[PDB]
């Protein structure tokens, strides 16, 4: 169908966040592109309010699926690319363990040669001195599964995960991942059997950039099941 016939060169990506943690009012944007023909998505987050007030690793999940590569056979289950054209809304909780939780609203959608992911998120309860706004957060990323399950109730799907991140002195932040995704379009969707996408991902910088960025580079590819 349409959609994964969007999918098929490279394009391009803007990301738009609107933040509140603990009443820290920030804004992220982003470039850069996507190509699910081979996984990959390359973004560079800028925050525009000035110095992030949380680790840039916590917000990685939050700052494009569709962008994913499913094998051939698995491409009847491509639950994000076939519900693009129009976009789809990706809702997310993301408890962190010893501390306080974000919760984020997208919409995931195309605005012209260009898909466009606006978020909101609000987190509370966090410990002023703990991992996540105490900046304890190692400066790389981990590699996990993403189990996508269908939801015909809603029309979507949901998928669960655990974000893996290290701690400066050796130990882990787990940050529990629950999330739905539901059409934004009035149309027939592909609801997916289950699978999982199997992340890899890259956190780095440009030494050339005076502002608190991060550059992130992903590499997902979904896996999971063997038609029969």
């Amino acid at each position: 169908s349409k959609g994964e016939e969007l999918f098929t060169g490279v394009v391009p990506i803007l990301v738009e966040l609107d933040g509140d943690v603990n009443g820290h009012k920030f804004s992220v944007r982003g470039e850069g592109e996507g190509d699910a023909t081979n996984g990959k998505i390359t973004l560079k987050l800028i925050c525009t309010t000035g110095k992030l007030p949380v680790p840039w690793p916590t917000l990685v999940t939050t700052c494009v699926q569709c962008f994913a590569r499913y094998p051939d056979h698995m491409k009847r289950h491509d639950f994000f690319k076939s519900a693009m054209p129009e976009g789809y809304v990706q809702e997310r909780t993301i408890s962190f363990k010893d501390d306080g939780t974000f919760k984020t609203r997208a919409e995931v959608k195309f605005e012209g040669d260009t898909i466009v992911n606006r978020i909101k998120l609000k987190g509370i309860d966090f410990k002023e001195d703990g991992n996540i706004l105490g900046h304890k957060l190692e400066y790389n990323f981990n590699s996990h599964k993403v189990y996508i399950t269908a939801d015909k109730q809603k029309n979507g799907i949901k998928a669960n995960f655990k974000i893996r991140h290290n701690v400066e002195d050796g130990s882990v932040q787990l940050a529990d991942h629950y999330q739905q995704n539901t059409p934004i379009g009035d149309g027939p969707v592909r609801l997916p059997d289950n699978h999982y996408l199997s992340t890899q991902s890259v956190i780095l910088e440009d030494p050339n950039e005076k502002r608190d960025h991060m550059v992130l580079h992903e590499f997902v590819t979904a896996a999971g099941i063997t038609h029969g």
